[PDB]
């Protein structure tokens, strides 16, 4: 039975690279989104033109019930989910002194609470079948802290604490949970940044996708509760 | 003036120990809570604390509370974000409410409480913000995906807020305690903690809250102005990295 | 121009797993050794693999320079360098001798300098390099009876970070791979009931790691998809240590 | 029954700051050096002008026998050593391309081997007595790596490996072992552009600040801090 992967924000700069890599690894891939049908349709179509057959689901990862409804559809089509990539999130940048409580919640409830809201929908299947791969997308900015992002940095760091506890809980049931923590990436939304990066360039979404593919393969069963940093050397210990 | 400290959860096991050390260091200490008797034993003890009610999960409650505090003291120089709770459960069994109660109180507290006092610390070019983490955010812990997520997130906050206040005479650090001899933990039967707890701690004993308070009293001094964005681990050797 | 890897301690439990993966990936592999390399080479040959092997004392700069002379002559160049060679000389710090200390410092840490020095200039010139240094989970958490081993392995990561910084603009990455307890012949010699009593409880995943798994992660690190990983410590320890 | 501290490099910018802090905390303090008697006796004089009596001792921390000799003297004089501060150290900066074996060896044999060479001479005392404090001085360059310092970064990183293991082995005998990891300091050395933009607080640390921290760790309120790395780097490095 084919391995199934669910990639939240699966149509993003990094979600779409991850999805393509996981499909090319031979998995049945579902991607999550909150966009209008035309966006989703054109995306699905061009992917179909590049040899790739995706199925997409609408979700609000900040909303538990919505995750429940989303998971329902996914499980009905693929019947199980083996590989979960918590990749969906948002930024709401403000200096701390300017930050509104609204800036704060949008980022906590979405970026961090997604660890509970989404992973809750799939964890029983993984434990039942004694197999799973959960990769939580962190950020270099949860490691080093960032100016203007007290909220996004608190969420990415919290994400690692969740990675570690889940790994401890699921280790003995064939499931590994890891944080992958990318630096700045040549995405669509993305001289104060580049000199920050020893390697002297943005990382490619596909590079991060490659590392993720490895973590979800059968060769990475001894990596759990780890933070994999892939940042162009922008941050070290 | 005189140095003024606000210890959220200031009457709790660690909070109490902390409030007493900042007091004995020459600070005028306000203690937050969610009372009368504790305050009696304390003035009695030799110290004068002012208690405020607050719900650190609730911004509004925080902002109201700061108003009383400041009305009374003029300023806040030293902020100890110590208030926290656990709602433990395996992930499989953890409810939306377990998860949520912990995020709001333990991690949202960082924004809510801190938002109230940052303004004056920057104006007065001085501040000591000390966020209480946990060794359980550092290494992770069974039954506590919520707690470890919240406590780990606190250090993202520490690190960003130390970067933003760096040139303003303010330091922001996390202190991560291991297992402490608070009244809760001392209720666990001797044989149970010798079986499940003490063998985790190379030093072979619970850490006193006073010790943690002593470390924090140091970080809040002028001598520690070059310590910022650090996580100081005081866990008896339970975790190293 | 088939990519070339050099693997110090290349016939050892983990070293051997590494050489096989890198060989199966299409890389030309040279392995280093400090007795029965004949036998090791023979068993590899039986398994369908061509390795060239080289004697060296990694703790000896002049020894490493001679070894690289021969390797470079043979293979033309080294694109991938695996500093895997390592010994332990365990003792409580109170019983440990200067010999226990020196043996581990020279072989495990000085080696980082002695070896990498030989191959660095070629990588800089070609504007491509991969360098992976093997650390240890005992570098990260420290370990009873291994003040020398922990010190050496911990020190390897200081090395990796500095060389990553220095080399990042010349197409070179440098990382540390820190493995947990692995099922090597040595360790498999342990009675299953001692392994179960004392070793496996430390490991949340509940088994030793297979030297091939660690080798697989390193093979990913050495590919054209790993260019944006550098100065990194990748822990592959089955949940034994987190931070 | 006063506590005795021994600070190697006890006359350097940081070393001297530390010795002053420990003395003012009530400790008898011995200091190690490898300087000529001229320099030493004068250093001693100004300190004594300030109302501090130190005893100073020659040692080569990169040399086991030397350390053994130095330590007998200390011990004959003060009877014991309760607190050890491994502070002595050097640098031999170069790019990896340019660094020589000698550059490498001088940094490793001195900065990292000192953990063994020095601490071996005092560890037994602490254990028998069931009380000790060992503070090993690392470096922010240990944590982040530093261009030009492949040797010194390795030595300084190596030092926490040592800290964690010895914290483990001694934790039941009332001893803590910690690394204190300072960023760039105001030492007559650095008071000799590139640096400060690295430091979020926008200034050099005072050696005295580092010494305050270490004075806390050596005190009786810090017995639950062990195997830890305390960073005091102005924000220069975080997690």
């Amino acid at each position: 039975a084919k391995r199934v992967a669910f990639v939240t924000g699966g149509m993003g700069g990094l979600g779409a690279a991850i999805s393509r890599r996981l499909h090319d690894a031979g998995m049945a891939v579902a991607v999550s989104h909150s966009e209008r049908n035309d966006h989703v349709s054109t995306w699905l179509m061009h992917e179909r033109d590049a040899g790739r057959d995706f199925k997409a689901y609408a979700v609000d990862v900040a909303d538990f019930e919505s995750c429940e409804r989303c998971a329902e559809k996914v499980l009905a089509d693929f019947g199980k989910v083996d590989v979960l990539i918590n990749n969906a999130g948002i930024t709401r940048d403000a200096t701390f002194m300017k930050m509104t409580k609204g800036d704060w919640d949008a980022v906590m409830r979405t970026d961090l609470d997604a660890m509970f809201n989404v992973t809750k929908q799939f964890i029983a299947g993984m434990v039942e079948r004694r197999f799973g791969r959960i990769v939580n997308i962190g950020s270099v900015n949860g490691s080093r802290g960032a100016f203007g992002q007290a909220n996004y940095a608190s969420a990415k760091a919290g994400i690692h604490g969740f990675t570690k506890t889940l790994a401890l809980e699921t280790a003995k049931r064939g499931i590994t949970v890891n944080t992958v923590s990318p630096g700045y990436l040549a995405t669509a939304m993305v001289a104060k940044i580049l000199p920050q990066i020893p390697v002297g360039r943005l990382g490619r979404p596909d590079e991060v996708a490659a590392l993720i593919a490895f973590l979800c393969s059968d060769d990475a069963g001894f990596v759990t509760g780890a933070d994999l940093a892939i940042n162009g050397g922008m941050h070290m210990s």
